[PDB]
């Protein structure tokens, strides 16, 4: 499912039994200015479960501080690094440190109507 | 499923049998400035259905007015008041009155691959 | 599933075999100034598959350029044209040409608790 590309990568974890998906962590330091966005690297290479797709989903605590998720639809049987688009829609600079929890990866089945 | 914590709370409703989820209503009054966000309280405590999570989803009419949803991933078998992060990305202030329909809560089952 | 209302409409495509949903295309020319949003017409009418709802989901390519999705919850047995709210949170004017891929429509079955 998940492979570490570097020793900076942290394995995606589940916060709770009833967690919708997997916690994602930044592998690098970032500084996002207000009204700007940054693609954050996890350094986790992922293999999409067959007949499923992924959605990068917001942390509530970050959303309360103005930080939103851009994009995050992971499909087409994607194999590669997990990137997270953090959008700073707050008034102040937002700092990301290596190892910070940044988002959740939620799996759902592809529906074929 | 839904417990009104105060007399200001309104029971979440499915308006049509084809609705994805349950209409949520503000339990309080708010005035959201342009470029700002606010956690809107519903005063509704929810019991999560087993192996499910909830997503706060936008009203289309509000999205056309520049109002978006922040956060809104309700998981971890969450027990407590439903809050909706309303983001005003319009040019003018957005008024939220008690009783206003603010969002929809959509349930999905958790997929643990 | 999909019906063209005009000669300008382009039929939604499932890209890869592991695509989450169907690519949507603009039927018209649009100019979106920074900090503004626009409802983009596809001129494609849809009939909702039984016990399902739709979600307009972002293209990663546009999200990385600062283009986000507003609204996009298609429920309540929806019959009619598909429109996509594109939000220009970039710093320059965003151009939408006829035939441009603008988003994806992702179907999910409604969970009834
Ligand atoms: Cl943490
Ligand atoms: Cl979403």
């Amino acid at each position: 499912m998940f492979v570490k590309e570097t020793n900076r990568a942290k394995s995606p974890t589940r916060q709770s039994p009833g967690a919708a998906g997997y916690d994602l962590y930044s592998a690098y330091d970032y500084t996002i200015p207000p009204g700007e966005r940054q693609l954050i690297k996890t350094d986790i290479s992922m293999s999409m479960p067959k007949f499923c797709y992924g959605r990068i989903a917001p942390r509530s605590g970050l959303s309360l501080k103005g930080i939103d998720i851009g994009g995050g639809v992971i499909d087409e049987d994607y194999r590669g690094n997990i990137g997270v688009i953090l959008i700073n829609n707050g008034k102040c600079t937002f700092n990301v440190n290596t190892g910070d929890r940044i988002a959740q990866l939620i799996y759902q089945r592809i529906y074929y109507p």
